[PDB]
């Protein structure tokens, strides 16, 4: 849904200035509008007639996405208490939301709003830490969730002259 986008556009819009290496000063005072912009979100996706359900996994998804783009950036506070432990209980959504994914896509039809953010999650720069003990790769969960939502797609970068380690 686009009622859904609306709400979820201007913390979008942060965390893709943050991934852009935008000076932050300062670090508590971003937290606290972090904070505020999460609480925003849950008041505005209860009054637009979304569930408990897919409410929580929509914001699980921002609150990684935030508190991803926050310390892999160049404080303390989220280091010490982040988004997905002050909201969600968690320490672990760099390896739970991609577990996540996965049992929205073992659905027949998933929330449309759910999986549209679940991709601008992964558009905006979500990495986390992918583990599957079996056949299944991050690519092929990435193409799955891609064929499922018309307004996105995958897209590829050409390969590099890269270094070879094995060398010197």
């Amino acid at each position: 849904i686009s009622r859904a986008e609306q709400i979820f556009y201007p913390g979008w819009l942060m965390v893709s200035q943050l991934r852009s290496g935008q000076p932050v000063e300062d670090g508590k005072a971003l937290y606290r509008r972090a904070c505020q912009l999460v609480k925003q979100a849950r008041e505005e996706l209860a009054e637009a007639g979304f569930s408990q359900k897919s409410s929580d996994i929509m914001l699980y998804a921002f609150c990684a996405l935030l508190d991803e783009s926050v310390l892999n950036r160049e404080w303390r506070t989220w280091q010490q208490d982040p988004l997905q432990a002050h909201f969600f209980g968690t320490l672990n959504a760099g390896e739970e939301l991609w577990e996540r994914i996965r049992e929205q896509l073992k659905l027949p039809a998933p929330d449309v709003a759910v999986l549209t953010c679940l991709c601008r999650t992964l558009q905006l720069g979500f990495t986390g830490q992918y583990r599957s003990q079996d056949d299944e790769r991050r690519e092929d969960v990435i193409r799955a969730l891609t064929a499922r939502v018309p307004a996105f797609t995958f897209a590829q970068d050409a390969p590099v002259v890269v270094r070879a380690p094995g060398y010197r």
